[PDB]
């Protein structure tokens, strides 16, 4: 129930990390900080590598047509899933979709962010952003570890059988425990990643749940 | 008054459509469509091959510390100003401006997009977006040549200083002349790289206003 969120900037700092902390996680979410500074071959590279299922972390939040082409690329470098923004509205959100479809991949729909400014307009929206979701046949979610209240709305509306995960345990001020109430996975990044003993941290993590 | 949003997939297209039209644009926006697929390098090799001005269009949307990230990666690349998404709140958007400081470079603000979509939860934000920007002392901005009532609205919470780039030109309906109206320039992608006469189509445009 544990994924890494691997933002470190160079390669051998990333693979070090992540190959320390493998033991713990199955799944590492590789966002645009690696990506955009070592390239998007290094998610095939973590995924031979590690054998871990890798998700792109890519906030996709174009026009369809856009959105369309950024997944194409994502899947195309070997990722299992995407992350993409619902306040873009729902052609933006199909047009992922589609991709998702015609390559056998998945689309994790983020909600309410965890950040204070998420307050400012994206929380007003997200109940409406999760239903959104529900009725275009989303069945992954992303929702904040930071709004346990807003957690477990958002769990109620996209109900059981939806596989939510969320971030902003430790850095941010989530606690593990407490989220796992609501989501089936904890993202960790920090707290994991720039640790004395990443590999301690994680374990740590693990125990306390 | 022209920006061309490139963004075909492979380098050797890329690179023989921009050539075409240079003489029409001093100004090409790259996004992720081309740098997922051809790599962050691209961003300097068009900056030096055709000496135009390159604007990442990477609609960054995320917390605070990962936009930081983002935005350094990408100037690092030699983008001269990057897109951000004012959605997730005001520090996300001040992470970004505080690179963009530290750099010596600029950020665009996108306000209201020009899909279908937006009207869903952007449309309903928006005016307070630009209001942020103005608030965070924001200086370009974005917003939808498909609704030029909005663009007007935007026009005049930002003020006649700011610089306002208009994309949704062509392909999704907007027209160039009622877009400069209100927007200092126009982005144009498909009408003119999916054109049998890239050149030509661009002309036309410049001729047209
Ligand atoms: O609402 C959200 C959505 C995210 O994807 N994230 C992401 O999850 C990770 C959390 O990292 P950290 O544990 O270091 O705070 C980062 O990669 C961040 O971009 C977040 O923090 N909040
Ligand atoms: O609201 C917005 C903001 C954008 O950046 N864009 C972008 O501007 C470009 C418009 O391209 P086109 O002229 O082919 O429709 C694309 O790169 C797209 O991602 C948009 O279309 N609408």
């Amino acid at each position: 129930r544990l994924i890494l969120a691997m933002d470190l900037m160079n390669r051998d700092d990333a693979l070090r990390v992540t190959g320390e902390v493998r033991e713990y996680i199955d799944t590492v979410k590789i966002g645009y900080p690696l990506v955009l500074s070592e390239g998007m071959d290094i998610i095939a590279e973590f995924r031979k590598r590690f054998g871990c299922r890798i998700i792109a972390d890519f906030k996709v939040a174009d026009i369809p047509e856009t959105n369309e082409k950024i997944c194409r690329a994502t899947f195309k470098a070997g990722a299992d899933a995407i992350i993409v923004h619902g306040f873009p509205g729902a052609d933006s959100v199909r047009a992922c979709l589609n991709v998702a479809e015609e390559m056998g991949r998945e689309v994790f729909l983020l909600t309410e962010m965890s950040h204070p400014g998420a307050e400012m307009f994206i929380q007003g929206a997200a109940d409406e952003i999760a239903r959104m979701g529900v009725d275009l046949g989303v069945k992954n979610y992303v929702g904040p570890s930071t709004r346990p209240e807003r957690l477990s709305r958002l769990r109620e509306i996209i109900g059981q059988d939806s596989f939510l995960i969320s971030p902003g345990v430790g850095a941010q001020g989530g606690d593990p425990g407490e989220t796992l109430r609501f989501a089936d996975a904890i993202i960790v990044g920090r707290s994991i990643y720039l640790a004395d003993n990443p590999a301690a941290a994680a374990a740590g993590i693990i125990e306390s749940i």
